[PDB]
RNA sequence: AGCUUUGCGCAGUGGCAGUAUCGUAGCCAAUGAGGUCUAUCCGAGGCGCGAUUAUUGCUAAUUGAAAACUUUUCCCAAUA
């Protein structure tokens, strides 16, 4: 959980990060990996991570 | 100090649509209305009833009128 909290922290003070984006995909559990981890994300950024 | 963004009224000009606009002391609703896409996603009014030339006024023609018609004791047949 303070991973997470960690994340979203760096996220929000960091956006726009591929590699921190990906990891966050995976940190969030499978129900959540697509709707809502990963759509957004692409629509933040195209990075090849 | 100019410029500029959003909301809100007040006007002015122009365009489009008339199978639609409006009403709610009726009910329900961000404590979730409503869900065919893509749903560990979408997020706002819906439902019922009522009004109507499918928003409502005036303006001006026309028609219907309206004003009138003898708006007053006739006929077939009987007798003197």
């Amino acid at each position: 959980n303070i991973a997470n909290t960690l994340m979203a922290k760096a996220l929000q003070e960091c956006p726009n990060s591929g590699i921190l984006w990906s990891e966050a995909i995976f940190l969030e559990a499978r129900p959540q990996r697509r709707t809502k981890s990963v759509d957004a994300l692409k629509k933040c950024e195209h990075d090849p991570h």
